[PDB]
């Protein structure tokens, strides 16, 4: 039985390594997000509140994690608190990856409307929603689903505590099946997998996009071809209505001129097309090349290359909700086994303390897939870096 203080050094060094880490790198996210209008949207917000999360995670749930490791002697809903505060940064972690799984949905799904609904304002209110929602989730074992009403007094009295008092130790004061049925299967299972799901469908339906881009590209292409090689009115006439249904369905100042030449061509050779002139509208539909080159290719291009980033912006923000998960799930995972396998030898301690540090190391990660997957922070993180 190695000098407890020993092993225990290890661990506090490395929280307390950790801690450094998770204050400065999301304080850089913070700074980079209030000096550039760049960064000044909706999504970032809840980037914001993510990283206000992790910063307290380095300032109050590591200090109260090196405190409740001693097994202190303290009144036990104090203890509680110490013991349940980082639940409320982890659920506003998960509420704040939530809400950015589903303002990239509603960007690629209806991005008509998507600046008229999802606004700043109401932004900074569902944030404030989710705060308060996150202190009722984290403390609930402060409102009467906890372990004081049946202390170690063995434990209380061979440390030498007071009346009152217990010894502060997590899996104590704390329920485990709070821990397992409530916090992780309800409070943290069902977001993740719903956030799993919201990024399927973000994917889906880019996929579908650009699948519909391409389609429209080959149809009209495709039907160029069938005027040009038509040898009746008839044929002629159904190539070109195809054509303008297809082109005001890709219309849904220079994108809107290059399509009202498109139509208003479709239109002149479809009227010669209905007189029976067929080598007056193939000559007519021969002048949508040229359109189709200077105007309509171009707005191809363009829709794809935004199709592709919010692709990519999609994947950055799924890496994070991943890695959470990651960080997150062994700690959850061996409760369970505590749990649910009372026959089961305990995990041990050095396990224990392995799994906490790796759940704390998530509060350290975010700015560097920031960096070095987002362009508009990684030139403001060097900004504020060079300057300062
Ligand atoms: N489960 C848990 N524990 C702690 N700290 C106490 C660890 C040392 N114990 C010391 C006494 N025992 C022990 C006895 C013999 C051998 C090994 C261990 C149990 C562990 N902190 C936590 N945090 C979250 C957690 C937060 C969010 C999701 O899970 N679970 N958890
Ligand atoms: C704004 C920030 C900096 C304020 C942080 C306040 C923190 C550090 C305070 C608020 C409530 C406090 C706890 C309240 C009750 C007890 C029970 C006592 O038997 C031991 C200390 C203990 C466990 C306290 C530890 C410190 C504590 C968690
Ligand atoms: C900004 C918001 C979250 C305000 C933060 C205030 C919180 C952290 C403070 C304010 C008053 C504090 C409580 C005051 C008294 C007690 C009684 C003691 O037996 C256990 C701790 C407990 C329950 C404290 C826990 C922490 C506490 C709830
Ligand atoms: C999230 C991804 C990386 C999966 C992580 C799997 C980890 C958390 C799993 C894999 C094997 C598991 C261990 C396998 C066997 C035992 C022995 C039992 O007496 C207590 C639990 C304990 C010690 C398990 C704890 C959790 C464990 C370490
Ligand atoms: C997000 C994905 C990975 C789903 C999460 C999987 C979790 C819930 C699974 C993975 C492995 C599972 C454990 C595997 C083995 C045992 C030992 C058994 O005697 C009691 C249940 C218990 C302890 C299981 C409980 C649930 C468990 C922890
Ligand atoms: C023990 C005491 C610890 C205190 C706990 C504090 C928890 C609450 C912290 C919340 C941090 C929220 C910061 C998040 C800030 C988000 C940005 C925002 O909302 O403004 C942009 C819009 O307004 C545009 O209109
Ligand atoms: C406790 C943790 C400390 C957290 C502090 C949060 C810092 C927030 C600073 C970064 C938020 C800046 C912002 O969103 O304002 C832009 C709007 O004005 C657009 O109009
Ligand atoms: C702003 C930051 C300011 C915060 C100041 C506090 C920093 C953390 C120090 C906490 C130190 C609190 C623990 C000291 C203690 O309990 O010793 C006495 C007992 O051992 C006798 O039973
Ligand atoms: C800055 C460093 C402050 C950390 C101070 C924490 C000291 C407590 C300790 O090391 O003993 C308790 C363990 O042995 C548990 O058994
Ligand atoms: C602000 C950051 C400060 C973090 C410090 C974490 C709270 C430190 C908790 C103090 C431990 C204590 O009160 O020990 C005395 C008891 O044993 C009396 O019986
Ligand atoms: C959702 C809205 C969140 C706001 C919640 C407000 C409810 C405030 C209730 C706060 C009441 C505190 C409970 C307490 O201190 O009693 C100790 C128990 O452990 C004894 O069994
Ligand atoms: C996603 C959510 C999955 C929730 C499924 C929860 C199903 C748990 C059922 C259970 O554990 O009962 C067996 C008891 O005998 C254990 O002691
Ligand atoms: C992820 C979605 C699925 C979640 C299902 C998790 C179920 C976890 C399995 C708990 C059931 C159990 O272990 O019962 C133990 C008793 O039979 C006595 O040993
Ligand atoms: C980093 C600074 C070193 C912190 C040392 C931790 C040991 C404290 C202790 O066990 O009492
Ligand atoms: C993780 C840590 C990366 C920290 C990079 C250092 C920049 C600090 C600048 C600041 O905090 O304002
Ligand atoms: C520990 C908590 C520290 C939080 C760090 C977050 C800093 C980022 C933004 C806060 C707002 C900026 C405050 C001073 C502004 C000065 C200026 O605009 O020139
Ligand atoms: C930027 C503000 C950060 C706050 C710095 C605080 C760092 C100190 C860390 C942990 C303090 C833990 C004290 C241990 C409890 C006493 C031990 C005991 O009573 O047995
Ligand atoms: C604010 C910066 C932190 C200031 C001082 C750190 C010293 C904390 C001392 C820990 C006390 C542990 C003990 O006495 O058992
Ligand atoms: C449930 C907890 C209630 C919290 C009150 C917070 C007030 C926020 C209202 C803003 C609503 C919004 O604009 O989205
Ligand atoms: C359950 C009662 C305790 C509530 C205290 C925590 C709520 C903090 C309020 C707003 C978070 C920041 C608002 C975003 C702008
Ligand atoms: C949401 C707010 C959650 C918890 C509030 C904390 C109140 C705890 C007071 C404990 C005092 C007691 O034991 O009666
Ligand atoms: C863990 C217990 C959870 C508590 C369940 C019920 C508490 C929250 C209820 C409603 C939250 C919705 C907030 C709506 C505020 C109105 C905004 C507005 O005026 O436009
Ligand atoms: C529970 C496990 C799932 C956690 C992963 C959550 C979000 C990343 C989504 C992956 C993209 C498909
Ligand atoms: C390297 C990171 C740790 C790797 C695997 C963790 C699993 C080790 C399990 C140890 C057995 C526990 C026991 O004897 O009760
Ligand atoms: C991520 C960093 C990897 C480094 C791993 C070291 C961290 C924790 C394992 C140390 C085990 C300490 C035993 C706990 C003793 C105690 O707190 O009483
Ligand atoms: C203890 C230190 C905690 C470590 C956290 C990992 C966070 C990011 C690690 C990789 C940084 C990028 C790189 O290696 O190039
Ligand atoms: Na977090």
């Amino acid at each position: 039985g190695a000098p407890p203080i020993m092993g225990s050094s290890v661990y506090i060094t490395v929280e307390l390594a950790i801690a450094v880490l998770a204050i400065l790198g999301n304080v850089l996210v913070c700074w980079a997000v209030w000096l550039n209008s760049n960064l000044q949207n909706v999504t970032n917000y809840f980037v914001v509140s993510l990283a206000a999360a992790d910063i307290l995670v380095g300032v109050l749930a590591i200090p109260f994690a090196i405190t409740i490791s001693t097994g202190f002697c303290a009144a036990c809903h104090g203890c509680l608190f110490i013991a349940c505060f980082v639940l409320v940064l982890a659920q506003s972690s998960i509420f704040s990856l939530l809400a950015i799984a589903i303002d990239r949905y509603i960007a690629i799904a209806i991005p008509l409307r998507y600046n008229g609904l999802v606004t700043g304002t109401r932004a900074a209110g569902i944030i404030a929603i989710c705060w308060v929602l996150s202190f009722a989730i984290g403390l609930t074992p402060m409102l009467g689903w906890n372990n004081c009403g049946q202390p170690k007094e063995g434990k209380a009295h061979s440390q030498g505590c007071g009346e009152g008092q217990v010894a502060c130790l997590f899996e104590d004061v704390v329920p485990m099946n709070y821990m397992v049925y409530f916090n992780f299967f309800a409070c943290v299972l069902v977001p993740l997998l719903l956030m799993l799901g919201v990024y399927l469908r973000i994917f889906a339906a880019a996929r579908r996009q650009l699948a519909d881009l391409e389609d429209n590209w080959e149809t009209l292409n495709d039907n160029l071809k069938v005027i040009e090689k038509a040898d009746n009115a008839a044929q002629v006439k159904d190539a070109l209505t195809k054509m303008r249904a297809a082109a005001l369905d890709a219309q849904k100042k220079d994108f809107r001129h290059g399509f009202d030449i498109l139509v208003g061509q479709i239109d002149d050779a479809l009227k010669l097309a209905n007189e029976g002139k067929v080598k007056e509208a193939q000559a007519a539909a021969e002048q949508l090349k040229t359109t189709r080159n200077a105007y309509i290719q171009k707005y191809l291009e363009r829709a794809r290359s935004t199709l592709q980033k919010e692709v990519h912006a999609a994947k950055s923000a799924a890496i994070i909700a991943g890695l959470f998960a990651l960080c997150w799930l062994p700690l959850h995972i061996i409760n369970c086994f505590t749990f649910f396998c009372p026959d089961c030898s305990h995990a041990p301690l050095w396990l224990m303390y392995l799994a906490i540090v790796l759940a704390h190391t998530n509060s350290v990660v975010n700015p560097f897939i920031y960096a070095y997957r987002i362009r508009e922070f990684r030139q403001t993180f060097r900004k504020i870096i060079r300057s300062h």
